[PDB]
């Protein structure tokens, strides 16, 4: 019943998607000239470091709001990829899968606490 638990769930959970070597293309912020029409299509970019930027910075007020980032990073890949069989997109798959594996104690034991705090 911890409510404060998640903030180091999360960063160790960040910690393992960084050492996954599908992250690599979603560490850092998507670099314009590499794909200058990015914009274009994608209204707001995310990207892992930022991610554990706000979490460090005390940005996040649940993992709720932290899940919805990470889950934008899936959703701005699957929107811009030209083809559901490119490179990028399936590693955006697996460590979705890998990512929602992980969240999910995260986000049940935090919203059970938080129940028990308002019991
Ligand atoms: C990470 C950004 C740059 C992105 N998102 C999705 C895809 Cl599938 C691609 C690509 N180059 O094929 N690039």
């Amino acid at each position: 019943y911890d409510i404060q638990a998640w903030k180091k769930q999360c960063e160790e959970l960040l910690n393992l998607i960084f050492q996954c070597e599908d992250s690599e293309p979603f560490r850092q912020p998507v670099d314009l000239l590499e794909y200058p029409d990015y914009r274009d299509i994608i209204d707001t970019p995310m990207d892992f470091a930022t991610v554990r930027e706000t979490l460090e910075a005390g940005n996040y007020e649940s993992p709720m709001e932290l899940c919805k980032d990470v889950r934008l990073i899936f959703s701005n890949s699957k929107a811009y990829t030209p083809s559901k069989r490119s490179r990028i997109y399936s590693m955006s798959l697996r460590l979705s899968a890998f990512f929602e594996e992980h969240i999910s104690s995260v986000l049940s034991d935090y919203k059970s606490a938080l129940r028990f705090h308002k019991r």
